[PDB]
């Protein structure tokens, strides 16, 4: 069992110049409650995106996937391939190239969708597309502690 979880812009975007290009306390602690204690699985630009702080992720086996050969991610598993990381539940969590290649074998996506204007730039990182084979239901929109809008949607298969 396979979920996907990410957090993006109403325009689609999840990342920025090696970063996420917003702030929402909430998000993170919806992506820690749904994730702790379970895999999760990266891309090799999400690992290095990672805040010195928190990487490895804590209370969570952490798998890196790179095209590398002996890449040093200490606390991590390397692996080769998607397939490689996948052999209860596990969460892909990002980036965009990962997202591509694990939505093809999940059943569940959780969306946090946050109400800022971000047009996308040429090198942005892009939420996957979801078409009418998913299931959506949402909460109402929210205001954060910070005053930022944001709203979360859960997908599953049909
Ligand atoms: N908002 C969110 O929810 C969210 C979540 C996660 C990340 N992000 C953001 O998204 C951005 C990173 O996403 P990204 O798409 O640029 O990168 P990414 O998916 O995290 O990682 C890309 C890397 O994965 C490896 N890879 C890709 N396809 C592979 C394959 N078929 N087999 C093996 N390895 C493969 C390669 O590593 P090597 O180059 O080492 O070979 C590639 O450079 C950052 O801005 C990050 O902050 C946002
Ligand atoms: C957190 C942003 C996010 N949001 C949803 N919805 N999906 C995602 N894929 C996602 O990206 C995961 C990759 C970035 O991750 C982190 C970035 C900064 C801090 C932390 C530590 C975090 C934890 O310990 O989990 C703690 F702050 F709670 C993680
Ligand atoms: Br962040
Ligand atoms: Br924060």
């Amino acid at each position: 069992s396979v979920g996907l979880i990410w957090a993006q812009s109403t325009s689609g975007v999840i990342g920025r110049d090696g970063g996420i290009p917003w702030r929402l306390p909430e998000d993170l602690a919806h992506f820690k409650r749904l994730t702790m204690g379970h895999t999760v699985v990266m891309g090799r630009r999400t690992w290095d995106s990672l805040p010195a702080a928190h990487r490895p992720l804590p209370g969570r086996r952490n798998v890196v996937v790179t095209r590398q050969t002996g890449l040093v991610a200490h606390g991590a598993q390397v692996v080769g391939s998607l397939e490689q990381a996948l052999s209860a539940e596990t969460w892909v969590i990002g980036g965009a190239q990962i997202y591509a290649l694990a939505l093809p074998l999940a059943n569940r996506c959780e969306v946090t969708e946050v109400d800022v204007d971000l047009p996308p730039e040429d090198e942005d990182a892009l939420a996957p597309v979801l078409d009418q084979t998913w299931a959506g239901t949402s909460g109402e929109w929210l205001v954060s502690r910070s005053g930022l809008r944001y709203r979360m949607h859960s997908y599953r298969r049909l």
